[PDB]
């Protein structure tokens, strides 16, 4: 995320850090006790048997004992384009279900086909890279940002911070878009660079697969 700021510890339970080898590449959105979802391009070209689903997280560079750590048990895609990256989303079954706490709650979720209009208040977050040559996030960022329809197709939720350059980054993938405490969106890519002030952030549309996800997570 660049240009935002700090999540206060826990604010997002339903933030989840997808990691290789020990380290975030990716993030998800824990959506039941036993599912996540993400951006299809985040498990696209790794050994999803390595990778490691990490929820209650906050700090990467800290030992949380808040973290409750599981593998991937099966993978759904529904026509992920991965040149146009259409369809960019991924619901990925863990080996276990969540504890549920404080920390570690799952997120709402928008009814089917349900569209936001250009103009809208979301919130984005994750442990993307902080800026050009700035590095991933130790700490999990924030970000206020608009929903827009210029520069946005159909099959993406578009948004832009107005008036300065600030958006998410590599790194941010799969991260939750919320808007009205519900995930719109899961970031799937920038375009002209990040934090560009040219275009805006595009984000997979979560209320076009919710008839598909409840009939999954279920
Ligand atoms: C920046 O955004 C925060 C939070 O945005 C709200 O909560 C997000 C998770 C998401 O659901 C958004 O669509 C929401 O708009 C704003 O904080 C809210 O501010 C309102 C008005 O003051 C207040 O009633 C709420 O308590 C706040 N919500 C939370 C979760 O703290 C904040 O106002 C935004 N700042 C600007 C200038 O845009
Ligand atoms: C799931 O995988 C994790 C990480 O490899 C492992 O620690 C744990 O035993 C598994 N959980 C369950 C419930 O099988």
């Amino acid at each position: 995320i660049v240009g935002g700021r700090r999540a206060r510890p826990h604010a997002w339970p339903f933030m989840v850090s997808l990691q290789l080898r020990g380290g975030h590449f990716c993030g998800a959105t824990l959506i039941a006790p036993n599912f996540v979802m993400s951006a299809a391009h985040c498990v696209a070209n790794v050994n999803v048997r390595a990778v490691r689903v990490v929820l209650g997280a906050h700090n990467l560079s800290r030992r949380e004992p808040t973290r409750q750590v599981f593998a991937v048990q099966r993978i759904f895609e529904n026509g992920y384009d991965p040149v146009n990256l259409l369809n960019d989303i991924v619901i990925l079954q863990l080996n276990g279900s969540a504890t549920i706490n404080a920390n570690v709650q799952v997120a709402q979720l928008p009814a089917q086909g349900r569209r936001l209009g250009n103009g809208v208040q979301c919130l984005a977050m994750g442990w993307g890279l902080l800026g050009r040559n700035r590095g991933i996030a130790s700490v999990l960022q924030e970000l206020n940002v608009t929903v827009v329809t210029s520069l946005c197709r159909r099959s993406n939720v578009c948004t832009l911070v107005r008036g300065r350059q600030a958006g998410v980054c590599f790194g941010d993938s799969g991260s939750p878009l919320v808007c009205n405490g519900l995930i719109h969106g899961i970031a799937s890519f920038v375009r002209g660079g990040c934090a560009s002030g040219l275009y805006p952030d595009a984000f997979a549309p979560v209320a076009q697969f919710v008839n598909w996800i409840d009939s999954i997570i279920q």
